[PDB]
C-alpha cells in the first residue's frame, strides 16, 4: 500500500566554488566527491559544499496522500530545498534524517529538489578529528515515501515509527513493547485500527490490534503489548532466529498503511570476570572493526559490498564486530542481524589519539548536536538483534576542554533512549581517568608491539588493570598492526610504524602472540581487531601508498586476504577445512635455512619442501604449524604442506626462489 | 594609564589538516594564509581551520585589573582557548570581537593564547557568495587591554565604549548624546566620577562631570549631553575639522580609566531631486568603492597601506568611498575622517549577482548573525563623522528564499542603533522589486557599455526610474570596466568581459563617456567607481591573469595608475596641476593615423609630434583634449604636450603598417 | 657595475647598460647545485656540446655590446662527481676563439684550492658570512687569506648579500636563522655596512656583487616572510620599496643626488625606551629631532652613517626628524613611532 521510492538516479552537482553557470555534471547516487583527492593521499582534501539538484514529477494522484524525502546519510552538514526555498537543515553526517513535503511541492508538475550539502571543518559538529576519511555527499540512497495521511510516521528523528523494547527474556517466556508513532494528517478526526502481528515466516505467533481515535491535524504515540512463551531465541551464529513484526493501520477493514521491523529475542550480561554470556551461555566475542569505505568509491557504498564485507568476516569466523567509528547502514545491521554477529555500535565522539586538536570543544551546539546524534543512533537502530552495547567516545583526552561531564549527560541521555543495551565506550586513558568509569562496559586501545613495546606488555596491563578496578567489565576496543601485501623479508624484526615499509610476516607475529594473550583472560568480554579491512586515511604516510591505514586483514579492495586473517580462520571457524601456508608472497629470499609456518584447523599436517619431507606436526593451541631449520635450495623452491582426515585431504603449496 | 599592547609578533600556526605533531610554522601577525593560492588564481583555494597560539606571560601587577583580548578583524569563525579552555566563538569575519579574560589567566606565569579560525564555507554566515576572496586568518591587530577594575567597558559589540550621538547640528548650534558604559569589575561599590572634556587642540570647548556610586559587579550605562555653541562643523573636503572628545574616570581626584573618540559634527541630508546636500550645501559625491586587500598579501594589511590607498583616492579628487562589502579596519575610517572623504560602509550581506547560489539562506542562525554584523557594525564604528549611510545588501535576488522581510527586519535594527543616518543599499534588481524600497536611500550597480550595451544606456535607465518613482532617492553604487595595462590596441571595440583581453583604451573611453551621463545628473546624491583598486577574486579567469578584478583605476599593487585614474583626477582635482596623455602604454601601433587624447585642469594644451606642433586646444566640458586626424612616422615618434600658465608630457611610441 | 645572474639576459638591458655607462658581467646558465641537492654538470655528450653552444650563442650575440666587460663561464660548480673541470677548459678556450678583447671569470663556492678556480682569466667566489654562518668579519680574512696564498688571482666577490622582509622589524640586532620565516630588516642593514667596509678596505677586488638589487622568484624557498621568493633583494620583488640598506649604499655610492634617510622607519613598534637611531647620508651635517627636542647635530662616518647614541623615547607615539642644511639646498625627513614597554 505505502509506496518506498529510490531516487538516487540521475543528479545534478556542482562545488559551490564553481560560481560559473553551467558547471553542473550528472551523478548518480551513492555520491562522495572525495572518492578521487582523498583516496589518493591528499590531506587538504575537498572540505566544503556541493549542490546536488534533481528533478521530481509530483504526480496529481499524490495530492492527498504524504510524501518525505529520506535520506539515510549526508556528510556532514545538509541544507534541503523545494524548488529553492529552504525547508530543512541537518548536522551530521551519519544518522539518517528525514523532511516532509506534503505541503511545499505543485502536485501534476515537476519538482526542484536541491541538497546543499556541506563536509567542510566545523567545532560544533562531531566528528571533529579522526583517523579516517570524511567524505563529503549523498553518500546513502535516497528515498520518497508515500503514506496516508494517517500513517505510522517516519518523521520521529527518521526511526521507522516502531519501537521495539524486549525485557523478561527466558528460553521460556519474553515480553515485548512495542512504540508506535501514529500521524494523523487529515483535516478529520479518525477512527483507526492498530495492530501488531508477529510472525515466523507466515506463522502467526502473537497478535494483538487496538481501535482508538485521533483528531485531524494531530498524533500521539501508543505503546502496545504481547508476549510468547518459550521464544526461539536469537543465539548469535549458532542460530541467529529472526521473527518479522508487523504493525498495520486500518480503517473500515482493509490496510491503509504498513510497517516490518525484525525482532531477534536475545538476553545477555557481561560479567566482570566471566566476560559475555549469551542466553546464559559463555561467548568469547571474537571481533573485528569494520569502517564504511572501498577502494576506487570511498564511503558510496551499494548494496552487494556490505553483502561481501560481511561475507569476508563470517568467513573468517568472526562474531563481533565493532562498527568504528560512527552509525553505519540500516543493511550492514541487517547483515550482522542474519548472520548472527554481535554489533558494538557508537556515535561519532572521536578524540585525536597520536595526531593534533580536539574531539571535544566546550561549545553549546557541539554539546547539543552530540546528543541528537546518540539520539538519532539509538532511535534508528534499536530494533536490530545483533546490536548488544552503545558506544560513547573513541580515545577523548580529558586536557584541554574535559568531556567527562559531558559524557556524563550522553550516559544518561542513552538511558533516556534504552535501558536494554550496556553503554561502551573506545578509550586510551590510563586507568585512572574518570570517564572510563562512566559506561556500564569500558574497553582500551592497545597497540604493543606496534605503536611501541612488545605483545606481553599488553597481557601485564590488562592484568593489572583488572586487579585494580575488579568490577570493570573490560574489554579491547582495538589492537592490530600495518601490513603491506608487497613488503616482504625473511626475518622478524619490527618495522617503523610511520614508515614506508610494513613487512607482511610482523602483522603474522603480531596477531599470533596478541591472540594468544586475549584468549588466555577470560575476564575480557571482547576483543576487536583494528581492522578488518585497509580503509582510507588521507593524511598517513606510510605502508606501500600515503591516504591508507594498512592494519587491515583484507586490502583495501577486498581482494586479498593477508596472512594473519587465515590465522583467525584457522582458530575461529571450526567448520570449513583450514590449511594455509604463511608467507606465500615472500617470493625472493636471502636465506637458505628457514621457519615455514601454517595455519590449520585440522588435527596433522605434514610439510614437503621439494618433495622432501620435514615431518608431520600438530598445530599448537592456537592453530599455529611451524617447522624450524628448513634448508632450502639455492634457486627455486616449492613448498607444500599435506593433511588428511579420513575422506578429508588438504593441500597447500607455494613457490619461491633462494638468491645467496 | 589603560595600558594597550600589541600581540601580533610571533606565533605558531598549523593547519588542522596537519593532523601530525610538530608541524607549526611561524607567523607574524596580521595573516592570511589565503595570500599565494587565493591570488594566484585557485578556485578553491584553502577554506577550512587554522591554529593560531602565542605563549603570553601574566605578569603579577596585573593581578587586580581587568584583562581583555580584542581581535580587529578574524575572518570568519573564531574560537579562543586560555590555556586551551574555551571561552568563547565569534561568529563573522569582519567586526572587531572582545573577550575578558580576568578570571581566566594564572597571573605570574605564562600563559597560552589558541585561536582556532575556521573559514570554511558556511550557510548560516554572511556572505555566503560573492565576487572576492574569503582570505581566512587572523587578519588585523590583536591587542591585549589592561584597564582599571572600574573602566569604561570594552565589551558592548567591542565598541569603545562611548557613543557621540549627534542629535541637532546647525551652523549655530551642535547637541551631541554621551553615552558611557561603566564596569564595576570590584566586589565592592565603588563612587567614581565620570567626565568628559571635548577640546580643539588644547583647548576645552565644553566640559561635563558627574558623580555617581556604582555597586560591585555591576554595569551601567551613562548617558551626558553636551552642547557646542558655534560649531566647528565638519564639511568634507574643504575642511574635515575634527573635534576630539576624551571621557574620563576619576577616584579620589585620580584619573584611572580614559577613552578619546573623534567628533566630527555635521549635518546632512538626501534630496530626492538634489542629491546629497552636506551641512546646507550641495555635494556632489564624486566616489570609488575599495576591497581591503592588495598584491602578494591578500587582506594581512598594515597601516603604510590603508594610508597609501587613502592618498591615492585623494589624490584623484575623490570625496566618498563605498567601502565594499563588509565593515573594514577602524585605520581606515580615521583616514577618512581626517580627510573629509564621505564614506559608505556596509554589513556582507552580498548576493550571487552573475555568479551562482544565493546571498541569504533563510535559516535562523543566518538571520540571528546577520543582525549581529549589523550591530556590531553600527556600535564599533558609529563615532566616524565619515560614515554618512549603512548599507544592508549588495545584489540579493527574490528568487528562492526571499530576503525581502529579513531586509525590513535588519533596516529596523539599523533605525534602533542610529536614528542619525540613513541606510542606504546597491541593488541589481529590476526597480519593481519591493527590496528596493525599504531603505532611505537606494542605489544601483550597473555595467552598461561593459557587460552589454553602451553607455547612453545608463541615462535612460535612470531617468526612467527617477521619473516612475520621484520619491526615490537613487544613486550609482557602482559602475565600471576591466583594463590591463598590458592590453593596448589602435581602435575603440568592446571586448569580451569574460575573456583574456581587456584593452586599456575602452576603459577609459567607458569611464569618460559613464562620467558624462552622471555628471547630467543632479538628483543622484552619487556615484561609486567599481574599482578604485583591481583586487582579488580567485574565480576570475579574464584580462590579463586569472584571479583578479580588473575594474580597478589603479593596479593590485597600488604601483599604476590607469589613464581612467587621470581622467578623473582632471575632472575632480582641480588643486593640482594635471597634464597627462592617454595611451602611453600602446607603444607599438600599427596605423600611422591616430587620434591623441590628453586629460587636462588647465584651460588649454598644444600638442606636438616630432617636434611638429598640431595646435592649442581646450579641454572639453570632462577635461579631455582631442587632436584628430594626427600622422605619425614610420619607426619612432615622440609626442608631446605642453601647457602655459608650465606643464609638459610627453612619450615615445612606434609605428609598424 | 652589474652580474646579470644566470644567463644571457635581453639585448635592451644590455643596451641600457651601455647607456648608462654600468660594466657588465653576464655568463652563460652553468649554474651549480650551491646549498641543494644534485649537480649542475651531468657528463653527457649532448649537454656539454649545447653548452659550447649557448656560449658561441651567447658571444656572437651580444658582444657589440660596450658595458659586457668579462664573460661568466660557471656559478657553484662542484667537483665531487662529474668533474666539470676539464668541461670548464674547453669553454674557456671557446671564449678565446670566440673573442679576446675581454677577460673570462667566473663565481665559485670551491675551496680555494681546486683547479676550476684557476682557469678563467679573473674569478669571484660567493661569500655569506655573517647571514650563512660566521661573522661578517671571516670574509676580510678569507679574501686576504686567498691573495695573499695565491698573489696572480685576480679575485672579486661575485656575491654577498642577506635577506630581509620589509615586514620583519624588532628592537635589537640578533643574528636570525636563515632558513626561518623570520629575516628581520635591521639585520640585512647591518650585513650590508659591514660587508661593505670589509670590500672598500680591499683595493686588490676588482668588484663586488650584492646579491641581490631585488627579491626574486625562487619557486622552492620557504623563509622570509613569504613562500617562494629569494628576499635578498635591496628592493622589493615589485620594484616599489626601497629597502634600508638599499639608501646606504645611494648615500655612499651617488654623490650627486642628495640623501638624508633614517633607518628602521618601518619598525613601528618598539618595547624598549633608549633607541640607536642610524641614518644615512651624503650631506655634510644633520641634526636630530626627537618629539621636536634636539639630540644634536652629527656628521656621517667614513660609510654615510649619522647615529646618535642614548635616544631616549617617550612612552606611547613619537616622532622622529632629522634636518640637514647645505647651502640652497634643506633636507628633512621623519617617521613615527609607537613604544609600548
Ligand atoms: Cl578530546
Ligand atoms: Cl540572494
Ligand atoms: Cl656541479
Amino acid at each position: 500500500q505505502r509506496q518506498d521510492i529510490l531516487l538516487n538516479d540521475h543528479w545534478n552537482f556542482r562545488f559551490s566554488h564553481q560560481v560559473q553557470k553551467n558547471t553542473e555534471v550528472r551523478v548518480d547516487l551513492p555520491h562522495t566527491w572525495n572518492a578521487q583527492d582523498a583516496l589518493s593521499g591528499k590531506p587538504d582534501y575537498k572540505r566544503g559544499i556541493g549542490n546536488y539538484e534533481k528533478k521530481l514529477f509530483i504526480r496529481s494522484e499524490w495530492q492527498g496522500k504524504r510524501l518525505f524525502l529520506r535520506f539515510e546519510g549526508v556528510n556532514s552538514v545538509a541544507d534541503v530545498f523545494i524548488n529553492n526555498l529552504h525547508i530543512g537543515e541537518h548536522r551530521g553526517g551519519y544518522g539518517a534524517f528525514i523532511f516532509e513535503i506534503t505541503g511545499k511541492v505543485e502536485y501534476g508538475k515537476e519538482n526542484s529538489i536541491l541538497v546543499r550539502v556541506n563536509n567542510g571543518e566545523q567545532l560544533d559538529v562531531m566528528p571533529l578529528v579522526g583517523d579516517f576519511n570524511f567524505y563529503g555527499g549523498i553518500y546513502r540512497d535516497v528515498h520518497l515515501l508515500i503514506t496516508d495521511e494517517v500513517c505510522i510516521s517516519p518523521l520521529d528523528h527518521a526511526s521507522p515509527g516502531v519501537r521495539l523494547t524486549q525485557d523478561s527474556v527466558s528460553h521460556k517466556y519474553a515480553r515485548i513493547e512495542v512504540l508506535v508513532e501514529v500521524s494523523n494528517g487529515s483535516d478529520k478526526a479518525q477512527e483507526i485500527e492498530l495492530g501488531i502481528c508477529v510472525r515466523d515466516g507466515k506463522r502467526t505467533v502473537t497478535e494483538r490490534n487496538e481501535k482508538f481515535s485521533l483528531s485531524g491535524n494531530s498524533d500521539m504515540q501508543r505503546r502496545l503489548v504481547c508476549e510468547i512463551k518459550d521464544p526461539h531465541l536469537w543465539n548469535g551464529r549458532q542460530d541467529p532466529f529472526l521473527y518479522r513484526a508487523e504493525v498495520t493501520l486500518t480503517r473500515d477493514g482493509h490496510v491503509i498503511d504498513q510497517v516490518t521491523q525484525p525482532l531477534g529475542l536475545r538476553f545477555y550480561r557481561i560479567d566482570p570476570n566471566l566476560g559475555f554470556i549469551l542466553n546464559g551461555k559463555h561467548l568469547p566475542l571474537r571481533g573485528v572493526c569494520r569502517h564504511q569505505d572501498r577502494s576506487e568509491i570511498g564511503n558510496a557504498l551499494h548494496l552487494q559490498h556490505h553483502e561481501e564485507d560481511a561475507a569476508l568476516m563470517a568467513e573468517m569466523g568472526v562474531n563481533a564486530v565493532r562498527l568504528a567509528h560512527y552509525p553505519q547502514a540500516t543493511c550492514f545491521y541487517d547483515l550482522m542481524d542474519r548472520y548472527g554477529i554481535i554489533v558494538w555500535t557508537e556515535i561519532p565522539f572521536v578524540g585525536p589519539g597520536g595526531y593534533m586538536d580536539k574531539g571535544f570543544v566546550n561549545l553549546p551546539a557541539f554539546r547539543s548536536n552530540g546528543k541528537e546524534q546518540l539520539r538519532e543512533l539509538i532511535r534508528q537502530h534499536c530494533n536490530h538483534p545483533s546490536i548488544c552495547v552503545w558506544g560513547l567516545f573513541n580515545e577523548l583526552t580529558q586536557a584541554g576542554d574535559d568531556p567527562t561531564e559531558y559524557i556524563e549527560e550522553l550516559n544518561r541521555v542513552a538511558k533516556q533512549e534504552d535501558m536494554t543495551r550496556p553503554t561502551t565506550a573506545a578509550s586510551n586513558r590510563p586507568a585512572t581517568e574518570p570517564m572510563n568509569f562512566i559506561t556500564d562496559a569500558i574497553a582500551w586501545n592497545r597497540y604493543d608491539g606496534w605503536y611501541g613495546g612488545t605483545p606481553s606488555d599488553l597481557g601485564k596491563w590488562l592484568d593489572d588493570t583488572h586487579k585494580k578496578y575488579p568490577e570493570l567489565r573490560i574489554a579491547v576496543s582495538e589492537y592490530g598492526a600495518g601490513a603491506s601485501i608487497y613488503h616482504q623479508q625473511d626475518s622478524l624484526k619490527k618495522p617503523e610504524p610511520a614508515g614506508w615499509w610494513h613487512p607482511e610476516n610482523w602483522q603474522t607475529y603480531y596477531h599470533a602472540e596478541n591472540w594468544k594473550t586475549i584468549a588466555s583472560r577470560p575476564y575480557l568480554w571482547g576483543s576487536f581487531v583494528w581492522n578488518m579491512f585497509d580503509f582510507g586515511a588521507a593524511h598517513r604516510t606510510e605502508g606501500d601508498r600515503p591516504g591508507i591505514n594498512d592494519k587491515g586483514l583484507v586490502t583495501f579492495d577486498r581482494k586479498v586476504r593477508k596472512d594473519a586473517f587465515y590465522f583467525y580462520k584457522a582458530n575461529w571457524n571450526k567448520e570449513e577445512p583450514v590449511l594455509y601456508l604463511a608467507g606465500r608472497r615472500h617470493t625472493v629470499r636471502r636465506q637458505r635455512m628457514q621457519t615455514i609456518v601454517a595455519f590449520t584447523n585440522q588435527p596433522e599436517a605434514e610439510l614437503f619442501v621439494n618433495g622432501r619431507s620435514y615431518g608431520k606436526a600438530n598445530p599448537d593451541e592456537y592453530a599455529v604449524l611451524k617447522w624450524q631449520n628448513v634448508t632450502l635450495q639455492e634457486g627455486e623452491n616449492e613448498i607444500q604442506v599435506v593433511s588428511k582426515n579420513k575422506e578429508l585431504t588438504l593441500s597447500d603449496s607455494f613457490r619461491c626462489r633462494v638468491e645467496s
